[PDB]
RNA sequence: AUUAAGACAUUCGUGAGUGAUUUAUUUCCAUGAAGUGGCGU
């Protein structure tokens, strides 16, 4: 059985979604950064992760450390394998844990 | 862990240079140093 929560984000200061130009790519008009309305639900994604993950006191700090093979599986029954990948679209399931 | 992270609108810069409070203007106009004699027909 499943648990469903209302989440409200109300922001505390100026915010900014990137778009397809941002401040530092390769393309020539490189310091004019404009903000999307709305993140993409991508980044909604990211945001509970790593909300998971801090209430679980799960994360990387600082050298590139590997995570000994028990984090590995809590973290697969935490959030899973990815981000939001695109390219499994067509699958009958969320790819996250 | 999320088209993310990182970045003082900052460095340099005298409100400064040129410039008489000067020019024009009579301390002047009016005005008597003057008046009177007095005493014994």
């Amino acid at each position: 059985m499943n648990r469903h929560y209302l989440i409200t984000l109300t922001p505390m200061d100026w915010f900014f979604f990137g778009g397809e130009r941002t401040l530092d790519d390769g393309k020539s008009a490189d310091y004019i950064s404009h903000s999307n309305k709305f993140p993409q639900q991508s980044a909604l994604l990211g945001m509970i992760r790593y909300q998971l993950l801090k209430q679980h006191n799960l994360l990387s700090q600082f050298p590139y450390t590997e995570n000994k093979p028990t984090e590995k599986e809590i973290m697969k029954t935490l959030i899973g394998e990815q981000s939001f990948r695109m390219t499994e679209r067509k699958a009958k399931s969320l790819g996250l844990g």
